[PDB]
């Protein structure tokens, strides 16, 4: 029996939270699929490091704009990833997918929340999504399962910290 | 408009402020799921450009640790407690040695200048039930070397632990499968 867990709020830690419990599932031997909706400028070490363990990974396409006028280009974009996402959520030895997130991508209408809802019931009864970003569609809350608000009680870079690889990136 | 410079520029001096650069103290509190399971995806981010990292965990679970499984391979040491600890005040004392012994092993990382990154997993109940004396951590989080991040987990974590970390992020359990009967699973609850 699988669960939809989403990760939101403010504070640091919704992707992290996914690829651990993502590799928490890989060290069980189990099978996993990651998407990103969002195209990092940095190098992926969660990618780096579990890709080669038999994860796949698809990511957004780069140059994504955040542009109204755009957003026909950036739409397309959207709806490309959403297919392999499509596709792991229909893959029976698939037991965990990771939709890295996709938050943003319903709530500034590039993914039609219907998409993903339908495509979320229909999946494998066994299977686990990990939905995570700032701002989850209601509608999405509720189909969840789980669900975690990271409060943002206190962040690093509040104090002066700057973002640097192996914490932020 | 010229609100998008606005923002251009506020982004942009923000980050042109944040300069500094050091390892930092990462909380990760709450009662919602994912306190240990950040740290470890966050250890995973580490290792991904190769960071060292070292792991101390003050439980120990019922099952198999595919964290462990999976990270230990590569490089990443796991000081775990042992088996059969008593939660009861009359065996405070066995308790308490074994929680010594893990602490030892973290005292040792959070010395250790080759360890970019330290994770403490569920060190709150060793504080918060005696079993562990603050000072100690307090003070071992003060000498550790300064590019050394530490991560720690756990519900329930004394404010002077909260007080000395960078970041502090509480799992808000908005909804949780259990409350609805789901049973735990693995790769997901352990
Ligand atoms: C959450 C967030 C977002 C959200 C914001 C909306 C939301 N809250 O739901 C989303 C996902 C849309 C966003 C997207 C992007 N973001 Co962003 N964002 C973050 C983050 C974590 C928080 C910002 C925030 O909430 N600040 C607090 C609020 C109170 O202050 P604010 O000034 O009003 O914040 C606004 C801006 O930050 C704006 N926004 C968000 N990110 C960016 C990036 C740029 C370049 C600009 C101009 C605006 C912008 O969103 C906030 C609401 O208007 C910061 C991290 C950080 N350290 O700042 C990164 C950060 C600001 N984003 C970053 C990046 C690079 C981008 C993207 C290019 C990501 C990508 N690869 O496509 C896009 C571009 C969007 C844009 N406006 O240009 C960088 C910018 C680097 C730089 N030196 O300019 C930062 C600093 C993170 C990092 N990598 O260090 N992001
Ligand atoms: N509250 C915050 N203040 C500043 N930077 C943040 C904050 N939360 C996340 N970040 C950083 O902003 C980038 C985008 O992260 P996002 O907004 O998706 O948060 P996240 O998924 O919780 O972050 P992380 O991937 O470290 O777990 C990351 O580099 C991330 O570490
Ligand atoms: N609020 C909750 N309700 C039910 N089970 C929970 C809850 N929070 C965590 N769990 C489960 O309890 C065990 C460890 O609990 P813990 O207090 O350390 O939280 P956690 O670190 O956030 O969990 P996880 O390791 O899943 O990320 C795990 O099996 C965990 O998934
Ligand atoms: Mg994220
Ligand atoms: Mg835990």
């Amino acid at each position: 029996r699988g669960i939809i867990i989403v990760f939101t709020g403010n504070g640091k830690g919704k992707t992290t939270a996914a690829f651990g419990t993502a590799a928490r599932a890989v060290g069980h031997g189990k099978n996993v699929g990651v998407v990103q909706f969002i195209k990092g400028t940095w190098p992926n070490g969660e990618r780096n490091l579990l890709e080669p363990h038999g994860v796949e990974f698809q990511v957004m396409a780069t140059g994504f704009t955040w542009e109204t006028q755009n957003r026909e280009a950036d739409t397309a974009a959207c709806m490309a990833v959403w297919q392999h996402g499509k596709r792991m959520l229909a893959d029976p030895l698939l037991d965990m997918v990771v939709l890295d997130e996709l938050t943003y991508m319903v709530a500034y209408d590039y993914l039609p929340l219907e998409e993903v809802i339908s495509a979320l019931n229909a999946r494998p009864g066994h299977q686990t999504v990990i939905i995570t970003g700032r701002g989850c569609h209601r509608d999405i809350l509720d189909l969840a399962d789980t669900v975690s608000e990271l409060r943002p009680v206190k962040h690093a870079f509040d104090a002066g910290v700057k973002a640097q690889m192996g914490i932020d990136y």
